């Protein structure tokens, strides 16, 4: 069977998608070669509609087996509650696509009368109706990039069903879907871990194996490689949660009519095709992702009969670390594992490479580089390299752009080198220049949509991060000459003219004192010869990231207000 089976008609977008980046006074002073960044559209859909679409080769054994029923034990201790109308339209983002049916995002975070009653109908008929397929629609989804050395990228898919079931989604599900991978998959659940905790996480590891080797594996389209059994056998693992009668029901319907395939509809209201595989776009996504990757890889490690297996998973990306039993016998031993996980339905991208320094292992595009502290003490934390946050910065200071990437970035890569040197003076700069430092805007970590004011960026970063955020310095060659290689490419003034801007911006916060002099004093500490002394914040020690780092949830349309 075919991951999706397409009738020819288009897809289409409803608005005017630009795709060239403009010429603008403020993103120039970023990013000077303007023409090499671009946005994805719908004229690109078909190549992914290709690219997406192949058949799939599913053969299951006693590793895979056994692997099953240890989770499903692990499950069987969870218990999950429904949400309420009130609580799951609330998580409901406000600029989330409008119900075909006469209403939208706004009209159910207020408790619209028309939009509460669609919702009770549709989850009525989630525990009526056992069969029939729920709709989709599917949309080119339009992402900023460079482009290649030698050519572009075609736009990515996103599946998606109505507004009303994606409220129903939540209230059956989200509990399950942000406490079951924990219960299950233990310290392996990626989501569970802040940046500065992800980092201890996988030095530990490495620090803690008599020989370490590591690698990342990455499985083409993961989505298209998602089979129904695999859906169903997600599906059994949430049936191990203590469930109310109504979410039982709920989400065996929404696992039969939407979760394991279902019809597409394009932007114009025409039949599409049939999708036979994982959508994109629902609360289960990220979830189900993880639980299937984690059950293939984890059954695939004991195929190849790798050593103390420790791996950490986050959605489709996957990282193992274990013992080396030599450089002959790792490298068989990860053929062996790609071709268990190639019979599971998990062919991988590019063959994993077995690595030996934990730095020159990459994940979600991540990698681990090493700096020190004030007193000299090193210090790890994650980075990647720094293209595609720099060219979506520059398109959304051109643009009013719904999600803030670039302040995600900084939220999540506070102590790199680029996002301390050029997101933030940058952003700064421009934010201070339209006294808009107050103003709260969108931004997405681990999937979920948050609202954060700029100001506030001293005590998240603090406690993402840890105060080391505000004072690293001599950072590793290989990480710098990345960085500059990188700016010089994009025509991004250099690292050298990022730290005279920053003097400037420093001063300017000072001067306003508050909230905003905090930031000149931690955030931009590195610009100036005579540091300042830094010590906790007061309000980071106290305030509430309760919701940051406990689930994924990519797809899934959750906003934590
Ligand atoms: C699709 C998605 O939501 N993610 C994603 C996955 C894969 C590639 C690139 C990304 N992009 C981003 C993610 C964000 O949250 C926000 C940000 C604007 C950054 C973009 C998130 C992500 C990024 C890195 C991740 O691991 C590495 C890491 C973790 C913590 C701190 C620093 C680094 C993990 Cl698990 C998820």
């Amino acid at each position: 069977s075919m991951s999706y089976t397409w009738t020819g008609a288009l897809i289409t977008p409803c608005a005017a998608e630009e795709s060239k980046l403009p010429i603008n006074p403020l993103s120039n002073s970023l990013l000077r070669h303007h023409n090499m960044v671009y946005a994805t559209t719908s004229r690109s859909a078909s190549l992914r509609q290709k690219k997406v679409t192949f058949d799939r080769l599913q053969v299951l054994d006693d590793h895979y087996r056994d692997v099953l029923k240890e989770m499903k034990a692990k499950a069987s201790t969870v218990k999950a509650k429904l949400l309420s109308i009130e609580e799951a339209c609330k998580l409901t983002p406000p600029h989330s696509a409008k119900s075909k049916f006469g209403y939208g995002a706004k009209d159910v975070r207020n408790l619209s009368s028309r939009a509460v009653n669609h919702i009770r109908s549709v989850w009525e008929d989630l525990l009526e109706d056992t069969e029939t397929p729920i709709d989709t629609t599917i949309m080119a989804k339009s992402e900023v990039f460079c482009v290649q050395p030698e050519g572009r990228k075609p736009a990515r898919l996103i599946v998606f069903p109505d507004l009303g079931v994606r409220v129903c989604e939540k209230m059956a599900l989200y509990d399950v879907v942000s406490t079951l991978p924990q219960a299950v998959m233990g310290s392996s659940y990626g989501f569970q871990y802040s940046p500065k905790q992800r980092v201890e996480f996988l030095v530990n590891t490495w620090k803690s194996k008599k020989c370490p080797m590591g690698f990342s594996y990455d499985t083409r389209c993961f989505d298209s490689t998602v089979t129904e059994s695999d859906i169903r056998v997600e599906e059994s693992i949430y049936q191990c949660c203590d469930l109310a009668p109504e979410a039982r029901q709920a989400i065996r319907s929404l696992t039969e009519r939407l979760y394991i395939g279902g019809p597409l509809t394009n932007s114009k209201g025409q039949n599409c095709g049939y999708r036979r595989c994982r959508a994109s776009g629902v609360l289960t996504t990220s979830c189900g992702n993880t639980l299937t990757c984690y059950l293939k890889a984890t059954a695939a490690c004991r195929a190849a009969k790798l050593q103390d297996c420790t791996m950490l998973v986050n959605g489709d990306d996957l990282v193992v670390i274990c013992e080396s039993a030599g450089t002959q016998e790792d490298a068989a031993a990860l053929r062996a594992f790609t071709e268990a996980m190639t019979r599971y339905s998990a062919p991988p991208g590019d063959p994993p490479q077995p690595e030996y320094d934990l730095e020159l292992i990459t994940s979600c595009s991540s990698n681990v580089s090493v700096a020190h502290d004030a007193s000299g003490k090193r210090v790890y934390y994650l980075t990647r390299d720094p293209t595609t946050p720099l060219a979506r910065a520059a398109w959304e200071t051109a643009r009013h752009t719904p999600i803030n990437s670039w302040l995600g970035n900084i939220i999540m890569y506070a102590p790199t080198l680029w996002a301390r040197m050029i997101l933030m003076t940058h952003f700064f700069s421009i934010l201070l220049a339209q006294e808009q430092l107050e103003k709260a805007l969108d931004c997405q970590i681990y999937g979920a949509c948050y609202s954060i004011e700029p100001l506030d960026l001293p005590q998240i970063i603090e406690r993402l991060h840890g105060l080391s955020a505000f004072t690293l310095h001599s950072y590793s060659p290989g990480e710098i000459n990345r960085v500059a290689s990188c700016l010089r490419k994009l025509g991004v003034p250099p690292l050298r003219t990022w730290r005279h801007r920053a003097r400037s911006v420093r001063a300017k916060l000072l001067s306003q004192g508050g909230r905003a002099a905090t930031c000149g004093r931690y955030l931009f500490n590195w610009a100036v010869r005579t540091k300042l002394k830094l010590t906790p914040i007061p309000a980071a020690s106290q305030l509430d990231l309760s919701g940051w780092f406990v689930a994924g949830y990519s797809g899934g349309d959750i906003y934590h207000s």
